[PDB]
């Protein structure tokens, strides 16, 4: 049937604005965590985020007549989207066609849009203080709403949601509308906002870290055994899914084919993963095959049971004879509805660049994890298969396995 | 290619809490539109809506445990599922089954809990007033998530979200995982809270009607001339989806095939969906459940895409919206389901409230009084904002 490759991208992340800063920052191991004024201001016991460094506001990036129907996470989805639409070369009627579809999801909407909407109700402000924007800014299908219009997108247009899984789903649901023969074209991706309005939600349950407030850059430490929650992170992603044959034809640039999509189900535990589902996944994903996968950006958040978790499914896959592992996460945090697409991103641009970026702030491994390939310091190597994986709340999983296309 | 047929369905809705009371309703031609005194507490305009009656509080209906996650759209949503597991008849170990899975989305999720959690931070309870529950109850996906754990699904877990289109996409989407071999069984539907902190954005863009408060069961009244805006409701709905050979083989009750689905998007859009939908259908449409929210411009705008399609020799047209109010998430499934009620019972149900047809409707076939009919194939179109659009064909299967 119809195969998918990966002809553009786009990001905006705690660790770079686009992909030439992110793959700088990936080779170096640069963390992209900073202390959060917002959050001690708030009163929630997580000081830390990954937060999104724009270069200018807003308003002197995108049109306003796009950017009043908004969200954070529309805005940093859209600026992805630009990037990657510049990246893949498309033409105007290529990205406005009949055949050209979007699918772009976030993990929460926009809690701050939706709170400062029902603070303005209960003041004086009232309907007028909430304003006629504030739909598309506050429903949970803003982001691929707020895309579809400027860009003139005609084929299919909604959001898929699935807490940490969601932009993983949009990317594996792209690969199965081109399978179908529906689509030439799929817009994939996500974004998350970053707020307190959310952040105290997780804070609120100990999802996130607390003990690592002073020092900031070594508090997302995946795999390590004195981790201690997840640091939150925002952001957007976009990548051009399209079907190779059309890829081919207008002589695109190839990152990488869409070879395996995985998406099963727990069964079990509404916040913690249980492993078993995640075997699955892995196996779903890696269906028909033929190459080993060479590296894996791990779900892993930084949280004592979530990454316990993860690596009993990865032993259960692989013994020990895992393909190189990092958790990227201990750099960016965890980005939500935007974390799927990101570690899609970073793990093209390791295949691209023939790198594998490290898995930092690991000072005592985990056992659980000893005998595994994991990577801890910059390594320079060909990487021809790579597999991502994203476990979400409500025991949701996706896993892509991507692979340099063969001329 | 594999074939999806409906085998099951649950309802939870302004017009009943069941598809027997549903089909009463439809039948009778009964508004499910009453006044909103929280609307008019909170300050809007509009002060109707399509409220769900349940007789008891959740915490009766469903366990403490599995209920301390859930926001109101997971609580009808899951709430139209387990009407919908026993309709079906599956065994348990068809429900929790690596081949089954779940497809169900909200078009808000929960804005009530967004803004409970944030109110909770802003005084002296802080983090424990917001609760360790707060995350699955305020999430866009809680209404997958809080379904899929209690039921054991093993298969997909995701929610699709696209306002008014929500739930047909999710229906639409459960056909593609059929035909793809990658699930035997699809639950797919989508739930929606009411709550002011929602339906205030609406009354914001001047969206909801607000001159008929006075009398709400005429307030919804698609292509009528002296509509006003939708009235906004809540609810929850599922259908089992269930790949043909699946079905046939355990002895289920087939209400229909899924012959048809288009998703498309503005950028005409709705006249390329609804071709979409009908692509390879050898029978002709008998009947339409129409978008129809009851704005000035959308219905004009539905009406002119109607008319691209079939001229003046439509199908049998009617808006069940007029009854029922725009469910948002759950409108979608909603709508697929009483669609479906009509061909099981051969009836179409009457557009109500037109007391001067929009001059754009001229010619149609829209139905204004209950009709019994032996209706073969149907569609139902969902139109979101966004410029999003879903049509569903479903066909009784032979
Ligand atoms: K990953
Ligand atoms: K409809």
């Amino acid at each position: 049937m119809k195969r998918a490759v990966i002809t553009g991208l786009g990001i905006v992340s705690s660790i770079g604005n686009n992909q030439q800063e992110v793959l700088a920052s990936l080779q170096e191991g640069r963390s992209g965590i900073t202390f959060a004024q917002e959050f001690k201001d708030a009163g929630m016991r997580s000081h830390v985020w990954g937060d999104v460094k724009l270069q200018s506001e807003p308003k002197d990036l995108i049109d306003r007549k796009v950017l009043r129907f908004m969200s954070d996470a529309s805005i940093y989805a859209y600026l992805a989207m630009q990037e990657a639409i510049a990246d893949s070369g498309l033409s105007d009627s290529q990205v406005s066609n009949f055949r050209s579809g979007l699918v772009v999801g976030s993990g929460g909407g926009s809690p701050r849009n939706q709170v400062a909407g029902s603070d303005a109700m209960r003041t004086p402000r009232g309907l007028k203080g909430v304003g006629p924007y504030m739909v598309t800014k506050a429903m949970a299908s803003g982001v691929s709403a707020c895309l579809a219009t400027p860009f003139k997108i005609k084929g299919v247009n909604y959001s898929i949601s699935s807490a940490c899984a969601t932009s993983a789903h949009c990317i594996g649901h792209a690969l199965e509308l081109i399978q179908l023969g529906k689509q030439d074209i799929v817009f994939a991706g996500g974004g998350e906002e970053l707020c307190w309005e959310m952040a105290c939600e997780f804070d609120a349950m100990g999802a996130l870290s607390t003990k690592y407030n002073d020092t900031p850059a070594k508090a997302s430490r995946t795999y390590d055994q004195d981790r201690d929650g997840f640091v939150i992170a925002g952001g957007g992603g976009m990548v051009v899914v399209e079907e190779l044959e059309h890829a081919l034809a207008r002589g695109a640039h190839i990152y990488a084919e869409i070879v395996g999509y995985g998406a099963t189900s727990d069964g079990a535990d509404m916040v913690a993963p249980s492993g078993e589902g995640a075997v699955r996944c892995m196996q779903m994903a890696m269906a028909g095959v033929d190459t080993p996968i060479d590296y894996m950006n791990v779900h892993g958040t930084s949280t004592p049971v979530g990454d316990v978790k993860e690596l009993g499914a990865i032993r259960e896959v692989f013994g020990n004879n895992t393909p190189a592992i990092s958790s990227t996460k201990a750099m960016t945090g965890h980005s939500l509805g935007a974390a799927g697409v990101h570690e899609a991103i970073f793990s093209l641009l390791m295949v691209e660049h023939g790198f594998i970026a490290p898995s930092i702030n690991i000072d005592n491994l985990d056992e659980q994890a000893q005998g595994m390939n994991i990577i801890t310091e910059t390594t320079q190597r060909e990487l021809t298969t790579v597999m991502s994986n994203s476990f979400g709340f409500g025991g949701t999983n996706a896993t892509l396995v991507m692979r340099k296309y063969q001329k």
